[PDB]
């Protein structure tokens, strides 16, 4: 059995919050704290990962448009690396592609789907891989307006997927199974930046249904 609580936070596996601005990169940013995580893991330093480089350079997905993580994860590895923030800095908008080995921080060799729906399965992922990409339905004003606690609406659409986090961990509040969420829209928005989402509450938001790591 996996722990009851696990966050990445206090491990020091978690960059601060980001703000994507207007550009729609939040799946460059979610692909990004996953690959952070890793490298942590397996190197013991934590460092900023480039989310421009992804934007600028996976062809699969639509830069400031959209994409997956899964397709920035096989970015990665098809292209032996991608490069830190430092290296490589996030300006928002979409420009030819300039990544450089020489200022490769990560490689990938691979990732893994969490099995559709299955909160257990992202559960132990978590606890046993690092933080995971994850894919929700942010659609409602009542997500825009999170402040506390554990976010529940009966109105979230699992079926209706249209943002990409970070799940950095999980735990209970006052009875609430809930997962730790990083966000990218600033340390203005939520909770500093993160919020507490339900688990184990019939995959609320889509939680589940689109959850990916990368392998380092
Ligand atoms: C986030 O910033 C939140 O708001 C933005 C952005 N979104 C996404 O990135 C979502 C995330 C999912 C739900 C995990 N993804 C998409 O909306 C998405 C995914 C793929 C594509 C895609 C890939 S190639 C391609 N095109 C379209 C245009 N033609 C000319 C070339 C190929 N499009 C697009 C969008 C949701 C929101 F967008
Ligand atoms: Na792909």
């Amino acid at each position: 059995r996996a722990p009851d609580s696990v966050d990445y936070r206090k491990k020091g596996y978690v960059t601060p919050v980001k703000n994507q601005g207007q550009c729609g990169s939040c799946w460059a940013f979610s692909s990004v704290g996953a690959l952070e995580g890793q490298l942590k893991k397996k190197t013991g330093k934590l460092l900023n990962l480039s989310p421009q480089n992804l934007v600028d350079c996976v062809s699969e997905n639509d830069g400031c448009g959209g994409g997956y993580m899964t397709n920035a994860f096989q970015y990665v590895q098809k292209n032996r690396g991608i490069d830190s923030e430092d290296a490589y800095p996030y300006v928002g908008q979409e420009e030819s592609c300039m990544y450089n080995p020489t200022g490769k921080a990560a490689k990938c060799r691979g990732y893994r789907e969490i099995p559709e729906g299955n909160e257990k399965a992202l559960k132990r992922a978590v606890a046993r891989v690092g933080p995971v990409s994850v894919a929700i339905d942010a659609s409602l004003t009542s997500f825009q307006f999170y402040s506390k606690g554990v976010y529940y609406d009966e109105s979230c659409n699992s079926d209706n997927l249209n943002h990409a986090v970070l799940a950095v961990g999980y735990g209970i509040q006052k009875g609430n199974k809930h997962w730790i969420i990083k966000n990218s829209w600033g340390e203005n928005w939520g909770n500093k930046g993160y919020i507490l989402m339900a688990r184990n509450k019939n995959n609320a938001c889509g939680i589940a249904n689109l959850a990916s790591f990368p392998k380092m």
